[PDB]
């Protein structure tokens, strides 16, 4: 029972923490792309404003 | 009866605690993605506001 508990919790935590790490990387990437796209829109619409 | 009790409770607790650990990792991941996506929206809509 102890061995099954540790194996099952390791198997679940691996597939859960890989997803969590990938989601963290995607969140940081998404906010950085949000900054870059914000600059892109704020300059495109500013020039098109003129 | 004692052996069956311990085996059944170990087998149930393994499949229950793996799910609980995976759900905890998913919750932490989800809140971190919520922060990152919150920053992404708060900058995208801010630039699009301009």
């Amino acid at each position: 029972a102890m061995s099954m508990a540790v194996e099952s919790t390791g198997n679940a935590k691996a597939e859960a923490e890989s997803r969590a790490e990938a989601a963290r990387i995607e969140g940081e990437g998404s906010v950085l792309q949000a900054k870059l796209k914000a600059q892109a829109l704020a300059i495109e619409t500013e020039a098109e404003l003129e």
